[PDB]
């Protein structure tokens, strides 16, 4: 999966140093970020996911590592209330709001779980993406179908993995996300794209990264209050 590594030095690129903070982690599945949040230094580190299973495998993972992250079971979009912390990190959580009504009231719930100077770091599909534009199986995400949904998008997916792994996503425009964004709370958000670099560019074929460029599937994003 070639997008990971992107993916990730965007999303640490956005959260900066970590030392000392407290950080929750949501749409955690087994704990990936969060995990390596801790590593790097931050002080506390909680993760909820709305997958019992998923908290299952994110628990035996701390427990192999013998990490202090801890874990809950709960839907973001109507999580019980879980304290306030310097950062809020959420990759892929947005698009698996399957309303505008749930992106909403997810990030709601962010800006609540917020500290007054702390700040959200997000993971989530590009609204400009375009089926028709490229498929983003050579990043490793096979984009399967896009099909309207209310006033978005779906698309059914595979990771291109062995087996591929299918799953279901949102995507929401950009005036949605913004309008989420303004009425929890947030007085300034920016969009990020994601850092691909001269190296990337140098270690593969010319052009390899040209849809990369032109029809993103991903995007970062970082809200204030
Ligand atoms: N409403 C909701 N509340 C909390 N978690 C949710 C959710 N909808 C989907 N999820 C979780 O979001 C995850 C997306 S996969 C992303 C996992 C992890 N952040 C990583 O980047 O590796 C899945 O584990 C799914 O169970």
């Amino acid at each position: 999966a070639a997008q990971r590594a992107i993916e990730v030095r965007t999303i640490f690129h956005m959260i900066g140093d970590v030392s000392g903070k407290s950080v929750l982690d949501l749409a955690c599945g087994f704990g990936f970020f969060g995990r390596e949040i801790y590593r790097r230094g931050a002080a506390k580190v909680v993760g909820v996911d709305i997958s019992e299973k998923m908290i299952e495998l994110a628990r035996e993972e701390s427990r192999k590592y013998g990490d202090p992250l801890e874990f809950h079971v709960r839907d973001v979009a109507n999580m019980e209330p879980l304290g306030q912390f310097d950062l809020v990190n959420a990759a892929w959580l947005f698009n698996y709001a399957d309303s505008v009504e749930n992106l909403r009231k997810m990030f709601k719930v962010v800006r609540a779980s917020l500290k007054p100077d702390g700040k959200l770091v997000a993971y989530t599909v590009d609204p400009d993406f375009s089926l028709a534009k490229g498929n983003f199986a050579k990043y490793g995400v096979n984009v399967l179908n896009e099909r309207a949904w209310g006033p978005g998008y779906r698309h059914d997916a595979e990771f291109v993995t062995d087996p591929p792994s299918q799953f279901s996503f949102y995507r929401w425009s950009r005036a949605d996300y913004e309008s989420a964004i303004a009425d929890a709370g947030f007085s300034h958000f920016e969009w990020q794209k994601p850092l691909l670099e001269a190296d990337d560019i140098a270690t593969h074929p010319p052009g390899f990264w040209d849809v990369f460029q032109n029809n993103c599937l991903q995007t970062g994003l970082v809200c204030k209050p």
